[PDB]
């Protein structure tokens, strides 16, 4: 059983980068109905695995995927973000990103237009390369999460689903990501990174 | 060589449908866009074509089903609303519609749970299929083009991009169905119904 | 826990039209390879689901469309040729192709030119539309299933991948498409059609 | 304006590891088909250019980047293929392999893996990111080319759709690869990776 995380800060929080009427329509519109979806669904297809039904389990794939995905998304997020976060990674995060992309400004530059880039709805991805022992930015359509589709570990991501930024920023996706690097919670992303070096 | 058509109508004319604000955004800024990118895609094509160059001409791609469609599609749309919209069509439109559905009402239930359904960002279009003479309601994804990509002939389209909506329905996509109803120029989706049986 | 079924006539039984050789790899070869790792892969995937983890149930979905399908889909194709079929179907089914494709000859032209139009490895398929009552051709990629992808039922399939006609055949794809039609179990895709009906 | 390169060797040459009746056909008449189509696809592609029909171009897409990359991938294999080939790279090729993979046998286990693991037909590709200045092991579907669809440079490529080895090696796609090494023609790959760091 999946359940909502709680948002680790109050709707407000981020004001006035990411505000708080975006911010509460996300968590709890948003990604409750990907939870609650991703439970019926794990749900049908445990019956139709026992059923030995292939057919069905196939059919509910697209499901499973993108709500699945929603919640695993939406949950890397909120923890991305903080009240008191922005500035540079220290330690061995920030020489990762000067050994991967040159510098945190060319890593910021890459990672700003990976996430303008995508058409349609999608996520922008600074991910770890487990395979390779090296940083790397990934795109992804719609919900489809970074390491099951990509193999690749999410260690900051951005959501551009316009839901993530329309009611403030409106059409001016890039206004939205200016305002973003303002509110990552990079001792965060810095976990996440030492984690995969376990 | 491609212009941004006219809406026409005023933005404020599908009120309370509709919103001013909603289709101010959506033609100035989003349809306006896509032409725009269209224009300098066709011409890079061009260069790539003239050069022999298939790798620049299959990279351009993304780009050119992206904006091509989305110049394609909401045109289209514009011309499937009208102040004077709604209700329901009659004649030759509504028999198609009965034996192919049942009754209106079924077309329309379908055609909204086409809609609401889509995942991420697209369309759900009423569309004919020439070859069997029959109406059809197919969904795309994120501008992808009805005939473009399924041959079938757009009559209706609704746009479900979270940027149609959102300002006055935020996530309640349902809402918007319901609302955009009550504009549909069944005028126009006719003319269109008329012409292929041309 | 799934099996090989066995085939209902010889390897050799249906030359000239399609050779032992081919047959016998098909099966015992290709075939069994899908059933195993769909073995393999539900099994894993049963582990995932009980762990609650959803990065693994998505990046296992591959794997089982590919083996799921692959099964499905050379399951019914084995029933779908006999060493005594060829010929017209009879009855309802005749008249449902009459009804939809205008004759069984344009049908033949038709699921012909689906066939052959696949573009890399991949399946054309006769199948019903319960949500329409109609016969439709649909031509799928790779081993996707048509009920679990499209939601038809399959009645009568021919597999375009290269390993199916190539030994015999070479490149041309078209010949091995006017040597299947002689094969047709049409008392088969007649009963498969009977229970749609059902 | 596309024209079938001449192969650079004689068919019989790469016995025997790659048999001259593949090689035959493979050139003559499945590289042959995608010029030619290619050639019928530019230039209608061409009209529909010239005439501002977004419709036609998108519609185009699939059988232009399908011959047209059918033609890239299958000209740049003939010269990665040589009589004289075999055994390994030496100089900076192998520098750079043994950088990026520990050893040339991990590179060619971990570009084996990555092509026998394909479903479907496609391609496994070493090539070269040049934004990263780094050696990658990529992997395509059906005749999608490496540069045009992930922007990395083609090194090696070894075709793994069933035409390639089907008619000496059946359904053993790892007996097909272990013999390839046999004949990788390391001069003209190094050439490539020569030319960008140009
Ligand atoms: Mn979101
Ligand atoms: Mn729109
Ligand atoms: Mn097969
Ligand atoms: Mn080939």
């Amino acid at each position: 059983k999946h359940s909502l995380p709680d948002l680790p800060y109050d709707y407000g929080a981020l004001e006035p980068h990411i505000n708080a009427q975006i911010m509460q329509l996300h968590h709890s519109k948003h990604h409750a109905a990907y939870v609650n979806n991703l439970n019926v669904t794990e749900e049908k297809y445990q019956e139709a695995l026992a059923k030995g039904d292939v057919t069905a389990q196939i059919a509910l794939q697209p499901a499973l995927k993108f709500n699945g995905g929603g919640h695993i998304n939406h949950s890397i997020f909120w923890t991305n973000l903080s009240p008191n976060g922005g500035g540079e990674p220290k330690g061995e995060l920030l020489e990762a990103i000067k050994r991967d992309f040159g510098s945190f400004d060319k890593f910021k530059e890459k990672l700003t237009a990976a996430s303008v880039g995508v058409q349609g709805s999608g996520w922008g991805w600074l991910g770890f390369n487990k395979e390779r022992g090296h940083l790397q930015i990934a795109a992804c359509p719609n919900q489809d999460p970074l390491q099951g589709t990509t193999g690749l570990i999410p260690l900051l991501g951005i959501d551009v689903w316009e839901h993530a930024y329309y009611l403030q920023y409106k059409n001016v996706r890039p206004d939205y990501l200016k305002a973003i690097w303002n509110v990552i919670n990079w001792e965060n992303v810095t976990e996440r990174y030492m984690a995969c070096k376990k």
